């Protein structure tokens, strides 16, 4: 058997994590460029 | 006299605030669309 | 500030939208 | 009636001003 | 109206700048 | 290499989806 | 040598898979 | 998970980039 939704969620959570790192960098660059 | 940099910073801070509201909505929509 | 009062208006409208 | 437009326009210009140079 | 199309115009400018900054800091 | 051009490709897909979602939830 | 490319490709496909339907 | 191990690699490379 395969816990398809558990596995899906672990993958989603990693993508969310990487995308929040990208976003944090974009927000830093935005604030630095305007300040 | 005009505290040009103080005034500039208050304007910048508001723009940062509005843009963080927009970002929070985009992040909510992203997570909901992937989950 | 004009920049600040207008942004506050915009922040309010974005809140109401949501 | 129509700050939406007027305000957007002004804030658009202020944003260009802030990210210049 | 709570300014929707104009709010979109502005958010678009912010997002375009963020994408350009990211690409530049990295490229 | 720490994968830079490929990291940009992916971030671009994420940002494009976020812009589409925002526009849709609001339009 | 080159997971960068291979990994990007796989994760690109996984991202399309996740946002489908 | 393949998705997870690859993402962790990508997260590490993004950290190293910074
Ligand atoms: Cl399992
Ligand atoms: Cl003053």
């Amino acid at each position: 058997s395969e816990d398809y939704e558990r596995r899906r969620s672990e993958c989603v959570s990693e993508m969310l994590d990487l995308e929040k790192q990208f976003s944090e960098l974009k927000e830093k660059l935005f604030r630095e460029r305007l300040s």
